[PDB]
């Protein structure tokens, strides 16, 4: 049951990762967001590579759908929080737009803020990508 184990375990990892990253975002610990970033996005992509058949079984789908509720709620709260956070941060760095919930805040950071902005913008658009594409999953 290798594909079963990988599918449920990876959804479990994404659920626990997004939960952890949510708590950290609520506490202001952006450091572990930047670290576990690559971990979270990797787990997302690799579970989505495990395309399960239309006729998925009861227990698998129930546990998976639970982890899907976890990660989509955690990442929803992450998405809005980090959208408003990068909003404020770009306002601190220079000036934010009245509306700019996309990859446009700080075009050339140059110094240490360069990595922060480019990561978290690629991150938010990869979150929105996961959200959308996994909602578009015809067979999970």
């Amino acid at each position: 049951m290798t594909s079963t184990v990988e599918f449920i375990n990876r959804w479990q990892r994404i659920a626990l990762l997004s939960q952890s990253l949510l708590e950290l975002a609520q506490r202001g610990e952006w450091d572990l967001l930047l670290q576990q970033e690559v971990s979270y996005l990797q787990s997302i992509e690799t579970v989505m590579e495990k395309q399960t058949p239309p006729g998925i079984t009861r227990s698998i789908q129930d546990m998976v759908a639970g982890y899907i509720k976890q990660t989509l709620d955690n990442e929803q709260l992450l998405k809005g929080l980090l959208q408003q956070r990068l909003d404020e941060l770009s306002s601190l760095i220079g000036q934010v737009l009245f509306q700019g919930p996309s990859a446009g805040l700080v075009p050339r950071g140059s110094g240490g803020i360069e990595g922060m902005t480019t990561r978290l913008t690629r991150w938010l658009t990869a979150l929105d990508n996961f959200e959308a594409k996994m909602a578009l999953l015809p067979a999970v």
